[PDB]
């Protein structure tokens, strides 16, 4: 039982053992003694926990723990709390890497600098669970590799912390007062194959158990489905098996429960002589999909002869089907749409942690967006997920816990058939454990883990076993025979990108490959970078039109931010903690923040996966509804008209079409002004009752078109005044009453305007060609020539100077009249040349046209358009177009035209790392305190420098500068959002009107 | 290193551990420095065996042995050889099983009475070998798990016997002078899936050999083939692999050589960072099959950049292709067709040591009786057995070592996912060692070892990994998707056998199943239980008329017998030895002995797989070979003309057929003479030059027609001579001068026949209904209705005694008739009614017509026949029929019709069950000493009375009954053979002629 005997093995070094007398897998159980406790879920009380305050000790190796250990707690162990993880605790500094191992890349071999984590707890035992049966522990997770010492006693070894990991204790156990040991290990051989995209941490980071069973017991049983053409007629296959001593007089019933009401049963002796199969016939079931959770609580009892009950578990049971045909994903006889999601396991404050708050909080919000797929990123979930998905409605994408990223070549370890046992291992208990929930639909082997033999050895074998779910798995270029759905990584629209050996087609192409004919569903797409979710639509749009293609997995759900206290709470991510190597802030792709605060790229995802298209044909409106199974009993439609942003006529139309039909909608003689402006129609489907995971009244889709536009009419400019301006040598300044602008002849911008003695402009109208670094630009930068940044500072546009010209013209009839020009040259090479013309006329609107030409061989310019400082610092921003939320020229789909106000705190989104934000696309006008701007532009209004913006790393250093940032923009280009390692993404001109 | 400490753990009680530190496995190596020795295949220095005399000591338990061992020897420590075996040295009785498991059934615990072989060695090294490089050790062979201590210091764990185990022993190895011990088990986890059909028996049974490498060395390397349409062109991929530091001057070299002459080379370096591809481009390449066993010694070297060699590896390599289209195994672009034999690894005096000269000479005997196929059966053989059958040319079916047939159910292990890394570990070392060898044509996962998920995994990996090669399996019926080749056992030709979820149907209907493409071979099929080998034909019919049925393994062809002394040695099978549970003489169906002295079976296999098909169309003989590849350049026909035994004519003809053409041979003007008689055609093709398997004039195929046939004409019975018949009350006295012949009137039998004075009957002429127990008829009796001893036994045939009746007669005009009845009843119930009339001439040719009727209800009658003891013990026996060797009417095909005369030694056949032999049916005219007896019947004569040969279980136990035992039959039914648990087999006349 000592340390220097057990750790002498090594066996966290050794690839050929992942468990000693570890006992078999099987679906959680609770060992319920009475049918209706099994039935109605019930708290077992055979199934007591032991989450509480346990003792932690730290050593930086496992040879470096005294012997002292294993017989009494030592002085310098502290009570922690278990599920918790001593990283988070500051006993070492937790690591977040990429590609790259944090630990030397010489496998099996792990670094002698082994942290221990030495957890262990007293605890007493009733001696009702000695005298009798058989006591087992279980390890909800445990990362990553751990020995297990009972009273002093060693008791085995165990791998795997994703799942759930048991042993018999019941032969270790005696005399209730206990003392339970585990020593933990951070580096295993494992960890070779643990190699996710997130932060490397250890710890028991899942619930332990105690669990409590009679000497014969249920050990294992797999509910599955078939069904007939129509779905009227089904028959459940509860296939049981047990273990002990066989007696004649053993019986087991299987009993399927609609609620409270019994529906079908049956009941069978032993007779394998351990295992029965039970078939139980059902009609008119009512299916499973994710709009609607229909759950059947089906009752497995271990009831004796004369019918005393001795164990009874339970499962609850979905009726789907999802099969292959013809290149289409059928569930229950429809074709699906995979919005998906990559819902990582993060917790603000608890690492790895996971409860049952923060999960159905995630899951309200993630059905509150139209997802309706999740994908476990890269690693089986919580065993409460699956159960609550199953009750919400929410087709999971199981993936077994295998990745090999940064080993070279990616294949080297998934092709030595030396690792067959543990990634049999991981997968084949992931399979065992997880079959029943019928959410889970498509079992995954793993994200490019390197196509060698051993996956197509598993997958045979999960066909084997379990033939009702597809296996998708997305090495190899994601079309080997080890898949049945096609699922590549980041595979672009229409561009095509060859790369050897692992390329990345054009979906439209993938799909169009000779020999081809397995569905596509894209494995990862769509990052969330912040301001990003770009190409959505595009996305879409190639998810509607083509049958064969069935939608993506949007990574990812939660940022995987962790706490910092400067004591302010700082999102902080890899390399803030001391920790080297990291990679920096590319931990930061979530929909949500860490506390679940709903980022702006939310809500473009919400209107882009919405049920509802929407078309217009004159007065009708044809409405079809994207739902198979469910019928919209839950809608109500606002049609709304609007004139330049003042409503008009609206009215509610009650929605009801068929899944998959349509609907057409007349409107009422809509107002036909004959005032200036464009007449707009927004239709919004609004579920006036609240769901199980939404509230009354919830927004489920919108849609917008332009109707009938009144060119403008009238708009006289100038009264009565032919303003004299002082002509002087260094400036020209025209006055108009109160009102002053001042425009400098040595740099050709203006300098300060005056409203009567206050300034207005603490900096100079200048244009800008710049905005903040990019993800996307940066790329996979830090210096990668082809990043767009990279580009722009090799071309010299963040350091092109502007030289004055000339061209000054005078004043007019009833108004001055200026026109410049200026040069931008990086080391004498002419980048930018624009001529402007500045007109106030006798009303005090002074319009600024800018003609812009770009030469051709610079990259392309980032911006076009006006860049100041303003003296009025306003509380709100109020603007006739396109938002409330912020959106660019690429991801302006969900935003919607209309006169908004905000404060200006909304004007600037909290993005933790610093960068172009805030803006404001298709603003026909404008309103921040005295002044107003009208035309045809997009601006972004804040606090923040494009040079802080730039400079600051993080969101919690950003200080407030004096006054407030314009950048009224005519043109920018997209932000992309493809992809984060690569580009994703000549003559102009703009009018704007200065008023007040 | 203390066994107290390593013991503890119970490894060998543990399915997930498979091994200890052991290296990677690989084909076998030479290590060879120099090209020349590489090329020439000469002995290399670096591989020093290690086979000699070590120290062993046997202990009842591995707890027992004192940990005095692992300092020096034990007082009591024999000295003994290896490789060899404990068992054979009287340490333990070996045990044989055929179903039951010899240990408890109670996985993966092994009995706690663990016999514990405690090997040593104590060697010298050279500190060549130790100053630089690596050196490990490689076991051939540990039966079953065995540890390691190196210089008493723990090494490692090891387990899968039949496979090589190798361990680095650098680290522990120093000083030259040094010590190996190794400790190993009877039983361990492994023996679950090690239930062999074979004797239960362990110790290092392979060479052990010592091994140096340098500390850069080439790791692994598979050498595959691929051809063009017309096999003119072909290309080998040498793929290659090394390990430790990579440098750029390294080299790797892959030459191509015919012999002594080098037809294509490459050369690359490396660049994965240790694998390199090298493609070679051949030209009309010598193909490989059984016909031609063409070889290329390609030769692999590890060279310097400018050009010093490191270390060189060859092997042997053929050119063929073998694939599946169309339900046909295509091997060369040509069908195959399997006469093939499970070989297992036996020796009459090593128990499972096998040798080269053995080796070789089980090649040759295989090769000399048309055998083309081998199925190691059920293991991977020794390492030089592939290499000796790519040279001699022979097809080999590798075999898993996995085997759990006395599991309930058979599958209850290899569904369960505990159990993939031990199958896998077992699959993929074999595998891997044996892919570059080109004889090995199809991989088998097992035999019926139950068809679950593991074997389908297994399958897919096999497939992915060495895509070349067809893979059987016959275990869930052998028709699942976890087979490519089905093969079922004993599957029969007409007859069906339906039995539930592992039917037998006939193999015509197997053929015919819908849906079914896959080509049938039989997996075994044809038992040779000693005078055995029936419905071979039958069976080679169907091979032959149906193109997908492609032939089976004959079972088996070395009879598993070992040596007792009672100082007289014997062959003795399971139960001899005092093993409880065993089998019985099911451990004997061999082709040959232990010693290979050919069986009698042996010959009729021969003839039966004849590679050449005979059609006679009156005087032209048409000649059809079935070599698909080789022109029959090496053969001479010999065809001869014989009436009724005297040749007449005879000639030559030199044989020039294409291959699967036709020759059609013109005979001269064959005589035709007028004497009465059955003229016979017989014709034998023999090799006349010496081949590298056969010696000068081989036979290697004959037939035999009936040509024209001249009723028997002139036969005048009696002289002159009026037989006064001495009527007496007790017996009826016949005189014809010298000769007296007595007629017992109470029995109604020839009691005693006079030649002057000398008798010449021990035992009354009396018929028999009996024949001794057939292994067929016994089936799995000792009790089973349905075995037809046993019915015979209820019938009371055996038992039946005969009652006499009259119809006596009287004289003639030159004769004295004699008509005769009796009836056998058991208890009560006539069985049999036989009426006899014997007629004597005046010659004293005696003639005795006999009718028999036989009961429907009854079972059929064993045989219909007179049988009697002669006092005349004469030297030989002359004969005109089928023979020489005996036959029966199942079994009559390889007899042939001629004069034959053999010793009396020579007319009983040794098996060792002593049971019904040496009969030679078709026999037309008998001579043994004075007697001769003619006419159309069948006989067998010893000294061996049927009861004597009942009654003695073995053939040493026999002993000689004074005179000489007759058995003439007019009838006898087949013997079977199909199988040998199971059946696999109303008024009749015989006339018959005494003289002398």
């Amino acid at each position: 039982d000592s340390l220097a005997v057990v750790l002498q093995r090594r066996d966290w070094e050794n690839p050929g053992v992942t468990q000693l007398n570890r006992l078999a897998a099987h679906p959680p159980f609770a060992s319920w003694r009475n049918s209706e406790e099994a039935r109605t879920d019930r708290p077992s009380q055979q199934l007591r926990s032991l989450n509480g305050e346990w003792r932690f000790a730290w050593f930086p190796a496992p040879e470096a723990v005294p012997e002292s250990w294993l017989e009494c707690d030592l002085p310098e162990a502290d009570t922690v709390v278990v599920p918790s993880n001593w990283q988070m605790h500051g006993y070492d500094a937790p690591i977040y890497t990429n590609v790259t191992y944090p630990i030397t890349v010489n496998p099996p071999f792990v670094p002698t600098e082994n942290p221990t984590g030495c957890y262990s707890l007293t605890f007493n035992v009733d001696e009702s669970w000695l005298q009798e049966g058989q006591t087992r522990i279980i390890f909800d997770g445990v990362n990553s590799a751990f020995h297990l010492w009972c009273n002093g006693r060693w008791v085995g070894y165990g791998q795997d912390s994703r799942l759930p990991s048991e042993f018999d204790l019941s032969a270790f156990l005696r005399a209730g007062e206990n003392r339970l040991a585990v020593m933990v290990l951070r580096w295993s051989d494992g960890s070779y194959l643990e190699d996710q995209d997130m932060w490397r941490m250890s710890g028991i980071f899942r619930d332990v158990s105690l669990l409590h069973k009679p000497t014969t017991q249920i050990s294992d049983f797999h509910v599955a489905t078939r069904f007939n053409d129509d779905f009227s007629r089904a028959v459940l296959e509860a296939e049981v098996q047990m273990c002990g001593e066989l007696r004649d007089y053993l019986r087991v019933t299987v009993s399927l429960w609609q609620g409270e009401t019994q529906v079908a049963s049956g009941t069978a002796p032993f007779g394998y002589a351990d295992r029965v199969t039970l078939r139980l016939n059902v009609e008119n079931p009512k299916l499973w999909s994710a709009e609607i959770p229909n759950l059947y609580r089906a009752v497995v009892e271990l009831h004796t002869a004369d019918g005393t009950l001795i164990e009874a578990e339970a499962c609850d049971v979905g009726f789907r089907e999802v099969r292959i045909e013809n290149g289409l994903l059928l569930l229950n006889g429809k074709p699906l749409l995979i919005r998906g999601v990559n819902r990582h396991e993060h917790h603000p404050l608890h690492g790895q942690v996971m409860d049952e708050q923060t999960m159905v909080q995630d899951i309200l919000l993630m059905k509150q967006n139209n997802f309706n797929a999740v994908r476990c990123s890269h690693y089986p979930n919580h065993p409460l997920w699956y159960t609550l998905c199953d009750r919400y409605g929410l087709y999971v994408v199981d993936e077994a816990n295998i990745e090999t990223h940064g080993m070279v070549p990616m294949n080297r370890l998934t092709d030595d058939p030396r690792w067959l046992p543990a990634m049999s291992e991981r997968v084949t208990r992931m399979v065992q454990r997880d079959r029943n929930h019928p959410s889970v639909i498509i079992w995954s082997l793993g994200n490019e883990s390197g196509h060698g033999a051993n996956h197509d050895a598993l997958y045979r074998w999960i066909k084997s076993v379990d033939p009702s779910r597809p296996v998708q798995y997305e090495g190899g270029g994601a079309d080997t025979t080890a898949t049945d759905i096609i699922c590549p990584m980041y595979a672009r629209v229409d561009e095509d990108q060859p790369f050897p050996a692992v390329p990345k087609w054009s979906i439209k192409k993938w799909l169009s490959l000779p020999g081809e004919t397995r569905p596509l569903i894209l494995c990862e797409y769509a990052h969330a970078m912040g301001n990003s979710l770009g190409g959505f639509a595009k996305y879409w749009q190639a998810f509607r039109q083509y049958p064969r293609l069935q939608g993506g997995f949007v990574w990812d759900w939660v940022d995987q931010s962790l706490i910092k206290y400067d004591g302010n709470p700082w999102s902080a991510y890899g390399g803030d903690f001391g920790d080297t190597p990291n990679d920096r802030q590319f931990c930061m792709n979530g929909l949500v923040f860490a506390d679940r605060t709903p980022h702006p790229a939310l809500t473009e995802a919400k209107h882009q996966q919405q049920f509802f298209q929407f078309r217009l044909s004159g007065q009708t409106i044809e409405v079809t509804s994207e739902y198979l199974f469910r019928h919209s009993d839950n809608e109500l439609l606002h049609w709304m008209v609007a004139l330049d942003g003042k409503p008009l006529a609206s009215g509610e139309v009650p929605l009801d079409v068929a899944p998959q039909g349509k609907q057409l909608i007349e409107l009422p003689e809509l107002p036909q002004p004959e005032s200036a402006g464009q007449l707009w129609l927004t239709v919004r489907v609004v579920q006036p009752n609240a769901t199980a995971w939404s509230e009354a009244g919830h927004i489920s889709a919108w849609q917008q078109w332009r109707l009938a536009e009144n060119l403008s009419v009238t708009l006289p400019a100038a009264s009565h005044a032919i303003p004299h301006l002082t002509t002087s040598e260094m400036d020209f300044c025209i006055e108009l009453g109160n009102k002053r602008w001042q425009f400098n002849r040595q740099s050709g911008f203006l300098s300060q305007m005056w409203i009567g003695d206050k300034k207005q402009l603490l900096t100079p109208l200048r244009d800008q060609f710049t905005r903040a670094p990019l993800d996307n630009d940066i790329g996979v930068s830090e210096i990668d020539p082809n990043a767009w940044v990279e580009r722009w500072k090799a071309a010299g546009h963040y350091q092109a100077e502007a030289a004055l010209l000339q061209c000054t013209a005078d004043t007019l009839a009833d108004a001055v009249l200026i026109t410049t020009a200026h040069a931008w040259q990086h080391q004498g090479k002419t980048l930018f040349i624009s001529r402007k013309t500045y007109r106030i006329d006798g009303s005090g609107q002074m319009a600024i046209t800018v003609d812009v030409e770009v030469a051709s061989d610079t990259p392309h310019p980032a911006r076009i358009g006006l860049n100041c400082q303003l003296a009025q610092v306003a509380e709100r921003v109020n603007w006739l177009g396109l938002g409330p939320q912020e959106n660019y020229p690429d991801r302006l789909t969900a935003a919607c035209f209309d006169r908004w106000d905000l404060p200006l705190s909304d004007m600037y989104t909290p993005y933790v790392f610093p960068s172009e934000n805030g803006l404001r696309c298709g603003t026909r006008e404008l309103n921040y305190g005295p002044h107003q701007w009208r035309g045809d532009f997009q601006f972004n209004i804040s606090r923040y420098s494009q040079q802080q913006l730039m400079e600051t790393s993080h969101r919690h250093l950003l200080h407030a500068e004096e006054g407030t940032w314009l950048n009224i923009d005519g043109f920018h280009m997209g932000i992309g959002g493809d992809d984060s390692w690569s580009p994703s993404v000549g003559r102009y001109h703009y009018q704007l009107v200065w008023c007040q």
